[PDB]
């Protein structure tokens, strides 16, 4: 709504650059673009260029073609949202590890808008994979897509977004009940949990498994699992295995799930 337009001033690219570059943080680079077609996509092309993106950070105010997973959309208006992509440095971790970077980032984003909620509302955690969940609304969605050495981090985090200007399971801090949502603070908290996190996967820390059952909505609930290819499979999701893959008990069998869409049941 036109409301909501007094709610979104633009960031601070200076200020989040002297916060995020510097001493004691591995962020190499940071820029604000006023809009691109996909943040992702940008840095994509930039290491497919030759470019070094590891500790690169790419933000846009707009994003006008935006990516979900496995061919899917992404939705957004003008300064309603936190867009953002990362690139990380992944040659040198066996790649048996790297499911488990999606995972992590996810769980920065909880925990960087986690506090802002005024009480806990039900279902407030992550969905496996790639998602950031209160009260049932999705209020983030994570996006990992490969370019060796690299593999490119992207957020988009709902901050004034309205669900009727992106979708409709849709949910934003701002419907959340946070009055005034300040981008540059969340931003700032986002990219240093970002930062711990990608270091703790880079070196196997098991804190990280921890804390992402910790957050887990769907481990424990019955489940249906829309796998690649059309498919259902209905069960309880029971774990995470060290691949950073779904384990879901049918009837007493084993599923493992490398990749999908879940569906949390009654
Ligand atoms: N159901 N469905 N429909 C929409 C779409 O089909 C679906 C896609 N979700 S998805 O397949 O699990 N993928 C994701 O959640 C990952 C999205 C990553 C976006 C980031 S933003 C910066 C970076 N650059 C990119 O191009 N992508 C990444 O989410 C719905 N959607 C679109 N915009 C949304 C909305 N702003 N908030 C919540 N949900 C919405």
């Amino acid at each position: 709504v036109t409301d909501r337009d007094r709610l979104r001033p633009p960031l601070d690219e200076r200020s989040l650059r002297d916060q995020l570059i510097g001493a004691g943080s591995g962020w190499r680079q940071l820029d604000v673009v006023a809009q691109t077609g996909s943040t992702n996509a940008d840095l994509l092309a930039r290491a497919a260029s030759g470019a070094d993106i590891d500790g690169v950070v790419l933000i846009a105010e707009h994003q006008t073609a935006g990516r979900g997973r496995h061919g899917r959309g992404w939705a957004a208006t003008a300064r309603a949202q936190i867009i953002l992509s990362v690139g990380v440095r992944v040659v040198d971790v066996p790649v048996q590890a790297w499911g488990w970077l999606s995972l992590a980032a996810g769980l920065a984003v909880l925990d960087s808008v986690a506090p802002l909620i005024a009480v806990p509302p039900a279902e407030t955690g992550l969905k496996w994979p790639n998602d950031v969940l209160a009260r049932g609304g999705k209020l983030a969605g994570i996006l990992a897509e490969v370019a060796q050495p690299f593999v490119v981090l992207g957020v988009g985090l709902n901050v004034t977004q309205a669900p009727e200007e992106v979708d409709p399971d849709a949910t934003s801090l701002l419907d959340l009940g946070v009055a005034a949502p300040d981008r540059n603070r969340i931003a700032s908290r986002l990219l240093r949990e970002l930062e711990a996190r990608i270091i703790q996967w880079r070196n196997a820390n098991p804190q990280l498994a921890a804390d992402y059952r910790a957050r887990s909505l769907t481990i424990g609930s019955r489940v249906r699992v829309e796998l690649p290819g059309g498919q259902d499979v209905v069960g309880i999701a029971r774990d995470i295995d060290d691949q950073g893959r779904l384990c879901l008990d049918v009837g007493g069998r084993t599923v493992v799930v490398s990749a999908g869409d879940v569906v949390h049941l009654r």
